[PDB]
């Protein structure tokens, strides 16, 4: 049977989680206010069902019973978040640290280094804390960057001595399209023609927000490498999102289009992490809205991870999209790229309970020899890689996930032959852990290996799934 022995001695297979999606104690705890607390009140209208994360698994009080379900699933690692704004409420070093927020992730850091479970832990996974976006605009403000290293030195710091996997931060495309060309996630800013957001300018703010994001990354690592690395003997990286885009048909126009849509999705974040510079379709289209590295920064971003975390779904068909004298302006627009699922009508891949995510297994080898060849060999941590369902079963239907059990299958035969081609990658991370609050998409979403029933007093089912990960990794 399909099993660990195929991957390489010592490679990682964990679970993944996030702070916001799976904590609750939103408010306990000594915790501040971030901007994720302020979206889903104050926008109720942008998450399905008008849910919230006030709660979501309550992994905050759980956490002991929850990391024996991974000790049962018998996994290697374990993908966790730091809640900003638990550990600094007032996001500013100078504004005070918590300990009882320290206390909770040294408990849980803890608990997990019992079980063999080593922590790969994100420093920043969207949630800012609130008075750093009121303060300054978040990521919108070159101020950002001093506060984000002096957060992740705290990190450091109190962790460190056990932690020795560190990323930077998760899928800042997502943060930087979501929260400030479509205004879907939070801090919610978006042109004003969107007639969706009261703030925010579309063509602008997420180059602005991702120049931002880079440097601070950047910032991070080097302090890492500079004054603990050499002591704590850790890696650190950064996570990056991005869809494997396939040309809708074989025309010049429509590959260039889908290598565009990678450019302005991957390349984005990539090309300045492996050259120092971004791509150059996004120059060309962006312009002067396009922010420039300076030499020092340039040196500063370029080479900056020990590591590249991938997060992989799903692919794309991607069509050309003719310019026009309409001028829509905006991130998504500026790429001349329009995705779509469907070619003829027909889906790329199997269905899964998320619309406009099909199982396309082809892709994860393709984006990681891709990846490979493009920017140097680099050591790999597929971060996350998942399906959901949609939460309209019962529990006990909820529990039985053949088509997860497939998706895993297929997905992690597909790496295997990455790896036969030469791809170094030293890891694997479902997403999900547990079903959680999958940010716009609130409950409506299972992504988990673990049911979790929320109509119920949140309690935990391992699924099929969890079940064949279980035999798969010989536990
Ligand atoms: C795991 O896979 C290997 C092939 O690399 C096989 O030799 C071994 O018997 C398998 N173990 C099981 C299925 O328990």
């Amino acid at each position: 049977s399909f099993n660990r022995t195929s991957f390489p001695d010592g490679f990682v297979f964990g679970a993944a989680s996030s702070a916001y999606q799976f904590e609750g104690a939103a408010k306990e705890g000594g915790k501040g206010p971030n901007i994720w607390d302020t979206f889903t009140h104050e926008f109720p209208g942008k998450i399905s069902n008008g849910s919230t994360g006030d709660v979501a698994d309550d992994f905050y009080h759980r956490y002991k019973e929850d990391v024996k379900v991974l000790k049962f699933i018998g996994l290697d690692g374990f993908r966790m978040s730091i809640s900003w704004a638990r550990v600094l409420p007032r996001g500013k070093l100078s504004g005070g640290v918590n300990k009882e927020g320290i206390a909770f992730y040294n408990n849980v850091i803890n608990d997990l280094l019992s079980k063999g479970i080593q922590p790969f832990i994100t420093i920043f996974h969207w949630d800012l804390p609130q008075a750093l976006e009121d303060e300054y605009g978040g990521f919108l403000s070159p101020h950002i960057v001093n506060d984000f290293r002096d957060f992740a030195e705290l990190c450091f710091k109190e962790f460190g001595d056990r932690v020795k996997h560190w990323i930077t931060m998760n899928e800042p495309w997502s943060y930087s399209y979501g929260g400030y060309d479509a205004g879907l996630l939070a801090p919610g800013r978006c042109s004003a023609f969107m007639a969706f957001c009261p703030k925010g300018n579309s063509g602008t703010e997420p180059y602005i927000v991702t120049h931002n994001l880079l440097l601070s990354h950047a910032a991070a690592v080097k302090l890492y490498k500079e004054k603990y690395q050499a002591y704590q003997k850790g890696q650190i990286g950064i996570t990056l999102v991005t869809y494997w885009m396939i040309p809708y048909s074989n025309s010049k126009a429509d590959k260039d289009a889908a290598q565009r849509a990678l450019d302005f999705m991957y390349g984005w974040f990539i090309e300045p992490l492996s050259f120092g510079e971004y791509p150059k379709s996004m120059r060309r289209l962006v312009g002067k809205r396009l922010p420039r590295f300076t030499k020092e920064q340039a040196m500063l971003v370029k080479g900056s991870f020990d590591f590249l975390g991938l997060n992989y779904y799903i692919a794309n068909y991607v069509l050309n999209v003719p310019t026009s004298n309409s001028v829509n302006l905006s991130y998504t627009t500026d790429s001349l790229s329009n995705q779509t699922a469907f070619r003829n009508g027909v889906a790329i891949g199997r269905p899964t309970g998320v619309p406009a995510f099909f199982m396309y297994p082809k892709g994860l080898k393709d984006l990681l020899v891709y990846t490979k060849e493009k920017y140097n060999d680099p050591v790999i941590y597929i971060t996350e890689n998942g399906m959901g369902d949609n939460n309209n079963v019962t529990t006990e239907e909820g529990i039985k996930d053949p088509q997860r059990v497939y998706f895993y299958n297929q997905h992690l035969l597909s790496l295997k032959n990455a790896i036969a081609a030469g791809v170094k990658v030293k890891g694997y991370f479902t997403w999900a852990f547990l079903d959680n609050f999958e940010w716009l998409s609130g409950y409506t979403q299972r992504f988990g290996i673990v049911y979790v029933d929320f109509k119920d007093g949140l309690k935990r089912y391992p699924k099929h799934s969890a079940l064949w990960f279980k035999k798969f990794l010989l536990k």
